[PDB]
């Protein structure tokens, strides 16, 4: 059925995932990613174009896709994640947690109370309108909760926040997090690998798996051996930027 | 014209208002809903995929429609009652409304000041680009507010709410405050009951009408006979989805 | 997987086929639709308001649905086949096919050279963008074709149409036919009643299943007595339409 | 209500009927066009970027609007008119009309067999889903056909068109017919000149109500003293695009 | 390129920009405001129909237009201000701006850190996937920040605010500062008049430019004498409204 | 400006023009796609999803880019092309032109009488709602005829056809040409090879430039060593498909 949440459970042993960025917002170019084979694919709310309306056709695109929808959400905040959850996402990505506290927030707005504070809704594309069996109770235990750490007050509540039941993984936003860290563009610099490093070490150290965005294969590489298993190796518009540019200049130089 | 706001005065005397909720987001099956008859239709804005995209097109759709539009605002803040007055919608209903101090926020919002806290705009949907006479002053006497109690702490404060200027109606949505009460996904729990029953009756000791959601006819003739003015009977995907449902079964079994 | 086509198999075996219409033109209501569970669904571009840019988003919403899509072109003619062919619909209802000649044309416009005049195109839906195993080879006889016989001329020509190597079955248009005969609205008529019961001989009469469309259960069972297999019940819109308007009655009247 | 068609006979009657252009093809500007107060506004699907998808929303953007929905189609053919007239449209505008066979087929096109070829459909918003009385009667003989002048052939044949039983009115297309007569650009030439008010002659000859397009004041209403009684004074494009810039102009020049 | 952003750069040297607003919500209309030759046009986020699903199409549809496109975001806060940023929006007008602190967070919200807020994402169409030459440290510095003094406490803090370090021009609202000083509906009371050439006093004060609405021109024509530089003459609707009505009347009376 | 067509110059030039095809069918990706460097784009309404509603905010987001945008049409037909020209379209390729007729029909729908059929409205996209200079009289001098030779009796009249007055370039359709062959999906079978040549001779031969679309890069550098100028190396679908497989690859395999 929905449930059980597979990508959630592969979190759990910590296999790896491989997964890609989806920013093109429409549902004819997210159809044809979905055939690429990776894991999971964040259909990003927050840094690209896309809302409820594009969401959905989108999620339809998706559907017989072995790839793990997953929606970042674009702010921390229980009302969004209300309106995300019912449309059909099962796995969030939470930009910006900074605190234990935003993490409790965070986890307690995908759940029903009194486990959490979801608002409650009878018919809907989370429970494909009555058709999913044993929903409410099931639900609660099949959604994926993925907080960013890309500032420096999240990277030092790092241990606090990998702790907190719910969290199922430890994502690392490299830009934001070297901004954060006084480089902005420079995630390279040894200041932010450290702190990256860091936030992964933490991870394995509660036992909670971590994850991170490098378009570039071989940081991609090295973060897999460093330990992260939820890897997002590319986005279906850097891809596509740099097909498309690379074809134009092996026939135009 | 667009004043008086006749639904808000049948609510005033009182009268029984025969409602459906909207979830299906689109102006095609909306204008056909517009036909059934009801008093009200909710737009809902909080558990459908619906927005500012979706929603004037289904008020154009019911244009000339005896039901009146009711928009269900994903949750109770000043900037998006804002948006959706300049829109076109005239009756509100509030989710979560657990304080008398948001039940005037709520109130706040749908007024221009001194009386309230909303925004002016000259030309828009509301006023129909200035066609609307005396709109200004008509305004903040033609907006109906519909407040949930939908959590214990709305329940405990229910007196004080429906005690509130400007809060029109109460109305109790069953499955969140069922949830509330530890009985996720039964709220004919006699506990649920009487906790529903309770708010009806401090509704109708503060002269405020009362209403409900109830798709099940037996739960909806009881409310009515428990004295619940506007209730909704229904959704249209819930009858669209059993009524589908029901004549694949009489011929496939 | 897409190939080999299950219904059109189903239609050649003659076993019945439960069907129902679609006018709503929208991927929200028509994936509800989906789970009604009928054997085929037709998306109708000739009297709904859809077309290229809403059947995309309502074939993605039946992915996962037991219900075969079927399209109703808007006329028998090439090119708007060519394109509903690609964007991912394996079968068709053809409106008015009066002679031999537009039905082969029908079937014709189906299937890639020599066969057929089908266009033709490397990345689309309907090989899922190179994924279909033998694409070419096995489209050509995965391509199910309905004709619709709802005209006097059509009649005539009923058994030569009936024989044309493509046609999987004889479909009746009630509405047309009974119009043809000078008796619009009146389908139940004698006259009209005599010639949708040829139509089925003479579909019979060549191995070929014979359909039509029956809104009311009493002409779907009479129909379905005659020996229809695939049979259309009913529409989303109607449905819709007559279980709305019966919810608001039975508590306003 | 629906049926009779003011429009169809206020033409008739030969009074004056002002009205507006529209191609700026989309519900928010045409509901604020709706309540200028033409008597008739054309929704373009020739020369503006309109179709079904446009046109239901602007359709429903005029509910309610004393000005008399008419379109113009693309093209003069039997598919696209039956699908519009499902959608909402009772008053079509047909370019290019040169001789009496296609005026006929264009009246043809608008009426239920046996006096035309009109496809039958029970659920549309043509007849608000079945909720128009006696519409099949009724529809065929309140459908408003405007055919357009715009060609040397169409001239020559004037009379014969004017004549045909179903055309209600003869509008000249002035840009089209200029270029017809080696004068793009140039409708006010001498040549050009006289064959409108040849046309109009030859439409009050067979007392049928002349009209034509004139964004220009001077020739609006100098047509008008010729006799024209349809006339469009404007577009919404052409008023938009010359209020917009005689607005910036007023103050940086 | 994008940099350096010359309408900043026109407001700093207090030359007179003179725009329009927009509200149509559509790029259909927008791209024929664009050839008006307003310095800039306000793309109304909060009290016209649009999101980031509307503002994105339009802005493709300003390019090549003189016009600066500036976007009024619907209320100020950092979420909503970051994704407009993305999607290619360079200046901003901030409504309800009415304190020193608020004024700090709009400006900071434009800001990548340490110098602010804004969240960073490597491709979109702030920099044009990539293309923008040295953006991020650009980016800083060329974004332009319009506050918004319409209620009391705007106007008590008008100095603190102007003063504030990246605010670059003091727009006032006057229909809603009318409605905060007891005028709803009359700007022109003496009251709401004296309040306005207070704040642009002020502006000027501080070297900051004073703006403002006056679809009226000769306030319009007032204002500008009073000094204020950025001023919008009208907007898409109220031209659009005017004209169309105003045609209708010519012919109509 | 809009005027001269550089494209059409530079074809004439016989000078190579790299393009690209696009069936994404959004302005989201285009724009990126704009970004490449190609010398033209195809917007493909043939095998894509694409139309009116789809072209417009492409045609938007290619403003700027310094690739040519051309639309491939569905068919050749007067109708289609007229609405496409409009809308901002300067540079056609018609698909399947079999005879020197139907390469005459194509020319003359481009062009305005007596040079053609074309049919004239006064505001549009082309001329930029007015403000193109001299726009009739250079309209009918700028407009790209692009044809399509794929298939047997295209071949046959080749000559007729690159020697018609108004066909710009010949172009070859791969795998059309190839299914007219018996070589369904087998383009490099010598048979198909020998015909491809063969047209790039005739089409050399009346001092016509040839084209074609080759994805592989060895069959592109094949076709551009024969002389074809203007060849399409990919498509935005098969680059996205091809270089989204790989990302996956390289990480699970
Ligand atoms: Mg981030
Ligand atoms: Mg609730
Ligand atoms: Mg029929
Ligand atoms: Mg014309
Ligand atoms: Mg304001
Ligand atoms: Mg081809």
């Amino acid at each position: 059925d929905v449930f059980p949440n597979k990508f959630k459970a592969a979190l759990a042993a910590k296999q790896v995932q491989i997964g890609c960025w989806s920013a093109l917002s429409n549902p004819i170019s997210t159809e044809v990613l979905g055939l690429a084979g990776f894991d999971w694919l964040v259909l990003d709310g927050e840094h690209a174009p896309n809302d409820i309306s594009t969401f959905i056709p989108q999620l339809m695109a998706l559907k017989g896709s072995a790839s793990a929808p997953v929606v970042r959400v674009p702010t921390n905040e229980p009302v969004i994640i209300k309106r995300l959850l019912d449309i059909g996402f099962y796995n969030f990505l939470i930009p910006f947690v900074e605190t234990k506290e935003e993490a409790e927030l965070a986890v307690a707005s995908t759940r029903y109370p009194p486990e959490g504070i979801r608002g409650v809704s009878v018919s809907h594309r989370a429970n494909m309108f009555g058709t999913v069996a044993d929903y409410f109770a099931q639900s609660n235990k099949n959604i994926t909760i993925l907080v960013q750490i890309e500032s420096q007050q999240g990277v030092d509540n790092v241990d606090a926040i990998a702790a907190t039941e719910g969290v199922d993984g430890i994502f690392v936003g490299p830009s934001d997090l070297a901004a954060a860290l006084g480089h902005l563009g420079n995630a390279s610099h040894p200041d932010v690998q450290k702190a990256i490093q860091h936030i992964f070490n933490r991870a394995s150290a509660h036992g909670k798996p971590s994850g991170i965005l490098a378009p570039v294969e071989a940081d991609a590489r090295r973060y897999l051996e460093w330990g992260a298993t939820f890897v997002a190796v590319g986005s279906d518009l850097g891809v596509f930027r740099s097909a498309t540019q690379k074809l134009a200049d092996t026939f135009k130089k």
